[PDB]
């Protein structure tokens, strides 16, 4: 059974704190290792070197917790060497890549080695956002909304003293249509919040908050998301010739993204998804009496939507 | 066997990458290269093969190789030693171009992953292209501008002659990063022997080149900086290394680059080490003799904590 695993991004604040010591510590009842970079764990049960130098400390609420290197193979390799030789227990991995951690590197460990495509299965991104200090960190760096543009789900925090921020909500779904924003106004986060988001699995609704029209407020940004809908069907070949000239220019540039495709001839939905440079499509549930269309959503930073849109628009008979 | 040199060419895209590329792959110049790029400036392809993990591998006429590239760079790396190995292509340099949004991190990181990576491929260095009339605006508005000159070993400053006084980005290429030299490179083509040879990635006993002077207001107009510290005394060999691991630990996301030669109390060799990020190695070196002791090291990142990094290498005093 594939190990779940969870990345946990955003940039540096108090929340991310408290929830790995609610990981680390009290009795959730979950089977959880954690990769983080700071020190949360008060009770430390065992401990054991991996083959490759790596620090497993074994818990006394049951979890793990875990040290990386640069080379994340490496922790990944070890927890599964002492998972299959019983010295350690757990079924879901959370790793947290806040601060300046890009998410990008670590998504595609997780697709480097074929051990690992069968081992793992990526369940989501999770992005914190301060609702206090976020349009800050995000106008002066750029890897505040790269996490943002990466996320599966936002969790937005300290709204209730950050006041009026229906602007921040926004720039949140200009950056990310795909991500939903969970908004805690009372309470805290809840554990399970970061589980089962479905990110990496193909979808058929790809964007969750719909465009609205604000021209001279939807440039601000840098990471921006491109919505394209088609009303008309699509040949095969030749809106695949036009994904990879696409995927292709906009290599560094391409965060994710995820579709659904209308194709000319064939009465079940193509749907696709991609993280940078990685990308993979496959048919689905037969179209019905619904009625036909595509739908697909580019996150990225300074994408050429003119070009992207009329790539597209091309395809038209 | 002698390993394959790489150079990774980094910088935001422009004019001086194309014609660069464009030289690589069709122009005579006598280099067994082989180009893994983002476009396609190759137009003569002599012969064409597929690797055993569908790398698509291009032979020129000019004797060079084009070479594309998944995700998963390994696959590409792994794909040229197998046709290497067979006879299939002939080269001695690989060029990666890493331009535009593109972080040299992860690429770097992927000749160290794994054993066969790291006997028959060498990191030469990282290669900063800088277009000294959009420089300064494109370093304003993205991190991942300043960052490229940070992981840089050479910065070749180009467009200089269209720029005029660009003096003032001298200083901000120098505060960036202290380490790499910088290339005003004449007006016209970028010249192919600019990108190679930096021994960028071996021990340096000489870490800092561009020594710092005092600019106090204009030394925080970035947020990636290098931090040179001085020691003129001898530290503990123990407790110097306790310092490191902490601070390799507290700004693991932050740092880039780091080099530096330490001043060991009791032993009669240089102590050199580098990193790169979360990556870090050191080993014993050439002996004091003559030449007054001291320790020179360089720290490349941002947002980096000055006051707690030289405060820490202050109480490794007595
Ligand atoms: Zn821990
Ligand atoms: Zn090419
Ligand atoms: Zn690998
Ligand atoms: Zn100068
Ligand atoms: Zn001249």
């Amino acid at each position: 059974n594939p190990i779940a695993v969870t990345l946990l991004t955003g940039f540096l604040g108090a929340g991310k704190t408290t929830l790995l010591r609610h990981i680390l510590n009290e009795q959730h009842g979950y089977k959880i290792a954690v990769i983080e970079n700071e020190f949360g764990e008060v009770s430390v049960d065992d401990q054991l070197i991996g083959d490759r130098a790596t620090q497993i400390k074994t818990l006394t609420n049951g979890c793990i917790c875990c040290s990386r290197s640069n080379e994340l193979e490496d922790a990944l390799l070890d927890l599964l060497d002492n998972l299959d030789k019983g010295n350690i227990q757990f079924d879901r991995l959370v790793i947290e890549c806040t601060g300046m951690a890009d998410p990008g590197p670590i998504i595609q460990t997780f697709f480097s080695h074929e051990v690992l495509c069968q081992r793992y299965l990526l369940d989501g991104v999770i992005a914190l956002v301060d609702a206090v200090h976020a349009d800050e960190q995000m106008n002066q760096f750029t890897i505040a909304q790269s996490q943002v543009g990466y996320a599966d789900r936002i969790l937005l925090t300290k709204t209730d003293v950050a006041g009026e921020a229906e602007k921040l909500h926004e720039r949140l779904a200009r950056i990310n249509a795909r991500a939903p924003v969970y908004t805690v106004t009372h309470g805290d986060i809840d554990l399970g919040l970061l589980f089962n988001t479905n990110g990496f699995m193909l979808e058929e609704n790809v964007v969750s908050t719909k465009p609205r029209f604000h021209f001279i407020a939807d440039k601000q940004n840098d990471i921006s998301s491109i919505v394209v809908e088609l009303d008309y069907p699509v040949d095969i070949s030749e809106v695949s010739r036009v994904m990879e000239n696409l995927l292709l220019e906009s290599a560094d540039k391409l965060l994710r993204y995820k579709g659904m495709l209308w194709i000319d001839g064939e009465p079940n939905r193509l749907l696709f998804q991609g993280v940078q440079r990685l990308y993979s499509a496959d048919w689905d549930r037969p179209w019905g009496d619904e009625k036909p269309h595509s739908t697909m959503v580019f996150i990225g930073i300074q994408l050429p939507e003119e070009e992207i849109r009329a790539a597209f628009a091309g395809l038209r008979k």
